[PDB]
């Protein structure tokens, strides 16, 4: 992603980055002589394109399957006696393998839980959502923040500047915001200066023609 | 192939088949623990299922391409002074790219000189047919006789028998007609006994309902 940011030291640059990271970005999944050797294997099969294109496949139809469910699944209730947790919980039943068909072929099996869908569909059924304002936590990955909090790990990231972190930002300054997992590598660039000239049309002065 | 033979010999049956097989078959190109070690190789990926329809694929591009080359060419001549031989030469020329990039990528290089494509254009511009009929030669491989005498090879056939070949055929007889190239492994089966029961029907019994 890029940003617009101003006069700010690296470290509260950081931490501003770091507060658009938990809803900007997608979630990490850790889950998803030479130049002859070069020209011999990339003129082999291609595999990767087909495996690709099965994945694409795959998760096309398991996304198909589960919209089915959740359709069918949430036509088993309706308003009015019975608590939206009993109601979410009666009607998981027949949207609980598609679920977990679609969330093992997208390796979004950790980021839900039983109870966490459970409660997402108590929420969903108690503000009168449809299946498609359901499933749209389910079908993309979605932010970081989105999730639970032993995901986050907000207290265990790390400033990695050559710069002391206290001055302000300039042309050219790299920092990464490491994390156990994954690094962000922060790259600025000054915003040009802007030179605007002033021109003036006559509105009357748009005419047309037939030809061509 | 399979035949319906009489009452021969094993060499007569042999020169039954080979001429059967001149016309019948398509023509010989020759550019054309354990278990668990298969397991893991039918679990990879399957790259020739996917070479098989880029091969198609690219079969059916380049057919295109000469379906249209052929009937653009003969687009460019009309009865009526020019001798066939000459008006197959002026119209071969627009259509020799994509006849040699046809049989290039259908491996039937050597069959087809531009001597005889030449003759063949003449052939069929002399007897009015149109380009498909022109192009039936080229778009299917054909049998044996459909070609030049040198790729016959007629007088180097050899009958492989285990049984005196002054013999007559029986149940179970196998012999090779073998070639430089190839074999061509024949077997032979009796002809079953019939017992045919004969059953009248009435055509007015034939009723029928509404009902499933």
């Amino acid at each position: 992603r890029f940003y617009n940011v101003g006069h700010l030291s690296i470290q509260r640059v950081a931490v501003w980055i770091l507060e658009k990271y938990y809803h900007d970005f997608p979630v990490y999944n850790p889950a998803l002589v030479i130049a002859a050797a070069a020209r011999r294997r990339d003129n082999s099969h291609n595999e990767y394109y087909y495996e690709e294109a099965e994945h694409e496949r795959r998760v096309r139809k398991r996304r198909a399957r589960l919209v089915v469910a959740v359709e069918e699944a949430f036509t088993h209730i309706k308003r009015l006696v019975m608590d939206p947790r009993e109601a979410a919980q009666a009607i998981f039943a027949s949207m609980a393998r598609a679920m977990q068909k679609y969330l093992r072929t997208t390796k979004q099996q950790p980021y839900h839980t039983m109870e966490s869908i459970l409660q997402h569909l108590e929420f969903c059924i108690t503000h009168d959502m449809t299946p498609k304002a359901f499933l749209e936590r389910y079908l993309a990955a979605g932010p970081t923040i989105q999730y639970h909090k032993e995901r986050w790990l907000a207290k265990q990231w790390t400033l990695v500047s050559e710069e002391p972190v206290t001055n302000g930002l300039k042309d050219g300054i790299v920092f990464l915001l490491k994390r156990q997992d994954f690094s962000l590598v922060v790259s600025t660039k000054k915003v040009p200066f802007f030179k605007l000239s002033e021109e003036f049309v006559d509105p009357k002065s748009h005419k047309f023609v037939m030809r061509l």
